[PDB]
């Protein structure tokens, strides 16, 4: 009787990466366990087909934003015995805890796995360049435009493009990467995309605060600071620009910390001057507060397994201290467990601490069964407002009518089974 696992294509080799990885669980229990690695794009088909049909994998991997659905389905076995093993409530960030369960439910039905957390990559050269300190430019709104305009202005040139950096690097594509974008910049006004109020939820989206947030933010491309050819790049795209000297700033996670180290002729871009020239920030505090966008996997048992008492250790295996560190090296992404996060691979790491600094403000979406409407809906509707943006036409007058039509849309989802 074998463990099957599906994952996600979470490292450069992913089913090796789990193999090597749980290889002193199968020596200690005597099994091996089978790994079948999802695309992308087939990862959720597949995951719904399993949960309607209860043919399927014992554990898989879920994104964090897909629990409430999945669970909603009364297919995912509990496990608050294996949260409590691995330390309860306190083990975790709110933020990453909240992604454990449906939203509002008392029981677990999902194991933090890994942490995704967006922080700002800079240029220390060019902001040294211009003139600008980067502890004033990411603590602060006005402390970041005042940065991206001495950005715009500085005469400085890459050492091997032989041209001007853009100041700020961000896609305008619709894709899953444009809310948790705007995400901070909704936050940090006091704004949500969606609350609770007047007995529902509904969407926050065309609430004051968080137009005011979404506007700030927006303007920035408005104002000569995001080159036009970034807006159609996806996230890939913008990681190549930065490493190939034409980005002084840009929103990414942990991953491009190691990346720096590995050298061209491995895949990676320790050669380039961005890699000698690197600084990690956290986002900066709006007018009401500071917020870092967390997302990532956890695990999740279908309780149609015929393998649950050891899928539950598997479970506390891959939750727990070492299996956590170890995996960290492999995806570049942050232990979801937070008492991982001591390791000398972190410490020992300045641009990992800033990570674990920015961590400390980790914020996510509420866990609704219904959140991937929501999402698709808000991503839509955001792509509404970046495509003005493409042709200098963003209003907070226009950028108010799109969220308007997207809250209508999305309250109707809500409103839906
Ligand atoms: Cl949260
Ligand atoms: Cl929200
Ligand atoms: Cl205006």
């Amino acid at each position: 009787k074998t463990l099957e696992v599906w994952i996600m294509p979470n490292s450069p080799q992913p089913a090796e990466d789990f193999k090597a990885l749980v290889a002193p669980f199968e020596k200690a229990h005597g099994v091996e366990v089978k790994v079948t690695v999802l695309d992308a794009g087939v990862a959720w088909t597949k995951i719904t087909t399993a949960a309607t049909s209860g043919v399927g994998p014992d554990l898989t991997q879920l994104g964090t934003t897909w629990v409430g659905a999945i669970s909603a389905m009364g297919v995912l076995e509990p496990v608050d015995d294996v949260l409590e093993a691995l330390g309860g409530e306190k083990a975790y960030l709110p933020a990453v805890w909240r992604t454990t369960r449906l939203e509002g439910a008392r029981q677990a039905t999902a194991v933090p796995w890994f942490s995704e957390l967006r922080a700002f990559y800079y240029r220390t050269d060019a902001l040294k360049a211009a003139g600008v300190n980067p502890a004033e430019m990411f603590a602060s709104w006005q402390g970041f435009e005042a940065g991206l305009a001495r950005l715009k202005a500085s005469s400085f040139r890459d050492p091997e493009t032989k041209a001007p950096l853009a100041p700020l690097c961000t896609p305008g594509k619709n894709s899953w990467d444009v809310l948790h974008n705007a995400a901070p910049w909704i936050w940090g006004a006091g704004g949500e995309i969606v609350r609770q109020a007047g007995g529902r939820w509904q969407s926050a989206l065309n609430s004051p605060e968080s137009l005011e947030g979404l506007y700030f933010f927006l303007s920035l491309a408005q104002k000569g600071y995001v080159p036009a050819e970034s807006l159609e790049k996806n996230t890939a795209q913008i990681e190549a620009d930065f490493q190939a000297g034409k980005c002084a700033v840009f929103a990414s996670g942990p991953w491009m910390i190691q990346r720096a180290q590995v050298p061209e002729a491995k895949g990676g871009f320790a050669e380039r001057t961005a890699a000698k020239n690197l600084g990690v920030a956290p986002y900066p505090a709006g007018p009401k507060g500071r917020y870092t966008f967390f997302g990532g996997s956890n695990l999740a048992l279908f309780n149609f397994s015929k393998n649950k008492p050891l899928a539950k250790e598997l479970l506390k295996y891959l939750g727990g201290p070492e299996a956590q560190v170890r995996y960290a090296q492999m995806t570049g992404m942050l232990p979801a467990l937070r008492s991982a996060w001591s390791d000398p691979s972190f410490q020992q790491n300045p641009l990992l601490r800033t990570f674990i600094q920015a961590a400390q403000f980790g914020r996510t979406y509420p866990s609704l069964a219904g959140w991937g409407g929501v999402e698709n809906l808000a991503v839509q509707h955001l792509g509404m407002a970046w495509d003005l943006v493409a042709q200098g036409r963003l209003t907070r007058e226009a950028l108010k009518d799109l969220m308007d039509k997207a809250s209508a849309a999305i309250n109707q989802a809500l409103r839906h089974h």
